[PDB]
């Protein structure tokens, strides 16, 4: 049996996870949960799978989730604050670490998993965008396993030979015979609305995907195809990838999930329902398999398959994370950093859904920063760049 | 360095597996060319790969290709005959054998292949298909590895775990967490001919596939699904599936080549062009990856990729050999034996493209012999209903 600490179990991945434990009860124990503030789902959790320990992010979350649970006569014990969490994703039982809080908040109980050598179902894509080689490095030097958890990247792990799968990061592409990584594709629920009508298009618009039922933040960079941007950065770090070994696809209905090219012609890919519980289940049983509650494909009740080439003037977002690569890792933190804000505008209210882009680009240009050289130095361009984002949010707010 | 016997090099397939050669020179060396009676491609074949030897199956055939050759001062000695072929096929220098005769008069040589200890590049299906699991076990017994070049088996191939791949045929499904082997899927070009128009379908107009350049045999065969029919049963043996562990699918667009479900949802698949150089430098490199001089897919010029569920009064050939596999080894050997016959019968124009269904299931019924105990008995299974097809073919003739 394997024995699981899960950061941001509350969230749309946590739930999804829990629930591949929940249909493998034999292989799958929680030892710890790791949240922020949503008590009711992490009391729904707790009683549920009576794991050891219950972190809340925020104290008083924490406080009401203990006088729940010592009322029930629930043997799990709640402690709150990061370092918490970040004990919690170091337990010597825990085998592995989902991964999944939003944003690089979940970046430093991630590294310390990595640092006590856990293997880790990798979904928290900010992470690793804003941490860059230094993440890489991190995961080099302990004994630890990196088992992509995003749909993506886990479509594109799954095609790979055994030779990257064991070596993820510091194999070479070009001599196990892969050219190409291709990257999909949804185009997020405003693909096919004309251009002038982006602006207003509102957050429950958003964040209402036809494929994928996932948390806001995430939903948003669908729409703006930030989260391709974000995922294509992600992708160069995990697979060893260049720029030249990178593609780009939109893929409307999210049954192909990635792909990866080959010398000989050919092209492996991963289908299945768009559902999170698939690839999640394929890292926590890697290179096993298990049921996880998702249906068996029926091809004959799908939409045709279509691919299309990304419009830049649709998706402003895209180039900005494409080229902030080139720029270096001070812009592309400074541009996660800068997106967590303005996508956290637009949800609530103080902008419009397209000046997420143009605010993006704007906090871009006003930073002026060196090179992080240490995990501190990537924390202190992410908490200068939100500064920056916050003032240029108010500039367009009502 | 490797080096390649090729059984039926003057084929479509043997032709693309000498592409491959011909794009790999450092990779790849023909030391022998095995074909039938087509001499003008059998003499350019040797003129330019310079092979040690070369068989025509024909005597007379030989005979006109040893004049050419010792006019232009090659070095490459001709036989002739199946004894010649199957001591090409078991030369010590030997360490390849491309076995893409077609139907089963490829058996033979192909099973002296695997007496040898080759690699077997296994194209010819009508093989294995009639001597089923006598052919699994001379590959068990000897030092062989099976490596499948057909489009279908190939794609499964490269979509499976490598404990199937190591011991294919013998390892089991479930226990790698496999849950079915998803087989595809063109449809043939009358797909979409009106059901009462099939009768007046010419063999020009069978042999034009919308996506494939194959020879004539296999042509008529995946008009008829009798191609899907046949691969199927090659699938049941090559990857150990049973009838709930096997699915049969349509793809019209054949980029798409075939695929394999997952427990958890997951489903892997081999895409394309169309193209078979592919699969068959697949094999040629594997577990390495060479060029076979197929570019990559564009996946922005492609038609929408759609499904649908086959139907038995559209391809009547597909519900014979499917059952034919429940029936056993005598029926299978039977049809298979048949299905070469009528197919000749409708390409020389003595019987309608639906005849072919129809005098198959007619062979079937009056064929009344014991299962096969050894390879000698398969071949009087085949010689017999080959006998019975004859006739058949004959009472429908003008
Ligand atoms: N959902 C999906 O289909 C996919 C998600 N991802 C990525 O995976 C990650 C998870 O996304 P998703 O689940 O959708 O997001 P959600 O908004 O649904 O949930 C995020 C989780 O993180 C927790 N969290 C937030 N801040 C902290 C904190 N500082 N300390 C501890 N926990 C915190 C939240 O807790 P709480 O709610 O209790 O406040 C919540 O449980 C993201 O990085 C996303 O980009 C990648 C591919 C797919
Ligand atoms: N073509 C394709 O895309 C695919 C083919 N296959 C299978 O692979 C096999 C090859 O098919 P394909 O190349 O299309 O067929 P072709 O008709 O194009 O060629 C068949 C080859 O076999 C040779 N041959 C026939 N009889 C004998 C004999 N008795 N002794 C030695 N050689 C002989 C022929 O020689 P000659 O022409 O000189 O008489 C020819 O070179 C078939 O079993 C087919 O079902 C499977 C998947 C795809
Ligand atoms: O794992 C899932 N995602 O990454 C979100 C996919 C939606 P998109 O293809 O529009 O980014
Ligand atoms: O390898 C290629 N084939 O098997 C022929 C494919 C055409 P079909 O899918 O119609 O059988």
């Amino acid at each position: 049996m394997k024995q699981l600490t899960i950061l941001g179990s509350t969230g749309s991945i946590g739930c999804s996870t829990l629930d591949v434990v929940r249909h493998n009860p034999e292989h799958f124990r929680v030892v710890a949960l790791v949240a922020g503030k949503n008590v009711t789902r992490m009391v729904e959790q707790c009683l549920e799978f009576s794991p050891r320990y219950a972190v809340m992010d925020d104290e008083a979350s924490a406080k009401l989730l203990k006088t729940m649970l010592q009322q029930q006569g629930s043997r799990t014990e709640v402690l709150s604050g990061q370092q918490a969490a970040c004990d919690m994703a170091a337990l010597e039982d825990v085998d592995q670490v989902m991964a999944a809080i939003v944003g690089a908040a979940g970046l430093l109980p991630t590294l310390a998993a990595i640092r006590a050598g856990k293997t880790i179902l990798l979904a928290n894509k900010e992470s690793l965008v804003t941490c860059g080689r230094l993440f890489m490095d991190a995961v080099k030097q302990s004994k630890a396993q990196l088992l992509p958890v995003d749909s993506e990247h886990n479509a594109i792990f799954q095609s790979l030979p055994q030779p990257i799968q064991h070596n993820l990061g510091y194999a070479d592409l070009e001599q196990n015979g892969v050219v190409s990584i291709l990257l999909t594709g949804s185009g997020g629920p405003f693909r096919e609305t004309p251009l002038r009508d982006l602006a207003t298009m509102t957050p429950d618009q958003a964040c209402r995907h036809p494929n994928w039922s996932m948390g806001r933040k995430i939903s948003v960079d669908s729409a703006t195809m930030m989260n391709k941007g974000l995922e294509y950065i992600e992708a160069r770090w995990l697979f060893n990838a260049s720029a030249s070994q990178m593609e780009v696809l939109i893929h409307p209905q999210s049954v192909i999930h990635s792909m990866v090219r080959y010398q000989d012609g050919s092209v492996l890919a991963q289908l299945g329902e768009p559902d999170m519980r698939t690839p999640i289940a394929h890292t926590m049983a890697w290179p096993n398999r298990v049921n996880s509650g998702v249906k068996p494909l029926d091809f004959c009740k799908l939409s045709a398959l279509t691919f299309a080439a990304p419009d830049y003037d649709r998706y402003p977002c895209l180039k900005l994370a494409m080229e902030a690569f080139e720029q270096g890792q001070a812009a592309t933190t400074a541009l996660n950093a800068a997106n967590e804000i303005t996508v956290a505008a637009f949800l609530a209210q103080q902008i419009r859904f397209t000046d997420i882009a143009a605010l993006n680009l704007s906090v871009l240009e006003k930073m002026d920063m060196r090179e992080p050289q240490c995990v501190d130095d990537v924390l202190s361009v992410d908490a200068n760049a939100r500064e920056v984002a916050r003032k240029e949010v108010m500039r367009l707010a009502s």
